[PDB]
């Protein structure tokens, strides 16, 4: 099917974009860190979201709440 | 928090969690051939950030 959509996210001074994109080898998230004048990114192939998402949860549940 | 680590293909991912004057922040690195790139993440949006990539967890296929 079609991928799924662009997505962002504000914290103090920078912004966070995903997307979605496919080559042959696959399907992948590209996560980018945008400042003013400042552009990096990962990408993540999809074959290790969940491990991703785990490794998120365990950082998220270990919060000083 | 501890620090974790993951590798796919050729690429490396890292996780590091630094802290300075203004709080706690998660470093995710990416190292593939021999590039690296890293974004890096505050605390105060650990959730939120959680929310959206699980999101993209959800909308899976096979
Ligand atoms: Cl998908």
């Amino acid at each position: 099917g079609d991928l799924p959509e662009e997505r962002h996210m504000k914290v103090d001074n920078k912004n966070f974009y995903f997307d979605i994109g496919q080559n042959n080898r696959g399907v992948y998230m590209r996560i980018s860190e945008v400042k003013n004048n400042f552009r990096t990114s990962i990408t993540i192939p999809e074959k290790c979201w969940i491990r991703f998402r785990d490794i998120f949860n365990d950082y998220c549940e270990k919060m000083k709440k």
